[PDB]
């Protein structure tokens, strides 16, 4: 329960249907501001911050502890239990969509349904498998974060963002240099050393991927991947518009197919 304020944990909406929203890297529970609104009156929103968040206290992020997502999965499980909540749908953000799995795993019962979106069991590339990036090209890309934490993230939000919106670009800019960049680098070797593929095959939970046109960290045949290994009935939405953070960019896009895959489960 102590989890409940260190993590900002806030509940808005109304009614019998709990609905959890997980960000991903990079930014706070506040990327899910402009999708809120279209969810608020059919459901019971739960949103939080993951403990690599700038928004949480760095008071809070031990380094041994959080070396891999199944710790996580224990703060989204302890949220959930301390407020008492049986059973949600749960919407996840790249790292989120690997915790996400892997609480669907630990508690079948818990998680009605998920929606995975900028979602990767594996962002490294493997033989025959597509991830994303070699192993060279991320460890080039650890060398900058830790050599130059601010030229790095000026370089890589409009990456992100991938479609050309100002906007969103500066917005995600705004939290990403909200993070203590030793921290901010640690999540991302952890996300970059976790390999879901294995288990796919164990979630039953019925699951949506939300697919966009181009994503720098999520080749277009992972979402086919996903819907053939993932071992629950699962549903690729395409959504029209390029980029990894589309509830910052595509605000408007996205919230429809929330509204459908969140009607009912």
């Amino acid at each position: 329960a102590k989890l409940l304020q260190i993590l900002n944990v806030r509940v808005v909406g109304s009614g019998e249907r709990v609905v959890v929203l997980s960000h991903g890297f990079g930014t706070d529970q506040s990327a899910w501001s402009r999708v809120l609104p279209y969810l608020t009156r059919d459901h019971r929103v739960v949103l939080y911050d993951l403990v690599c968040a700038g928004s949480v206290n760095p008071d809070h992020f031990d380094f041994r502890r959080y070396d891999n997502l199944d710790a996580y999965v224990d703060d989204l499980l302890a949220i959930l239990d301390a407020l008492r909540i049986p059973r949600c749908a749960f919407v996840g953000h790249s790292v989120s969509a690997m915790i996400g799995i892997l609480a669907s795993i630990r508690r079948p019962d818990l998680f009605a349904k998920l929606v995975l979106i900028g979602a990767s069991p594996r962002f490294l590339n493997d033989s025959d498998y597509h991830g994303g990036f070699e192993l060279e090209e991320i460890q080039q890309v650890f060398d900058a974060m830790g050599a130059n934490y601010s030229a790095w993230a000026t370089g890589y939000a409009p990456l992100a963002v991938g479609a050309d919106v100002p906007a969103a670009v500066q917005e995600f800019s705004r939290t990403l240099f909200n993070m203590r960049p030793d921290i901010s680098l640690h999540v991302c070797q952890t996300v970059f050393k976790t390999d879901l593929r294995g288990v796919l095959g164990m979630v039953r939970a019925p699951c949506v991927v939300v697919q966009t046109t181009r994503d720098v960290s999520v080749p277009a045949s992972v979402a086919a991947y996903l819907k053939a290994h993932l071992g629950g009935r699962t549903t690729v939405e395409f959504l029209q518009t390029e980029g990894h953070l589309p509830h910052l960019s595509a605000p408007s896009l996205l919230a429809q197919v929330l509204r459908r895959a969140l009607a009912r489960y």
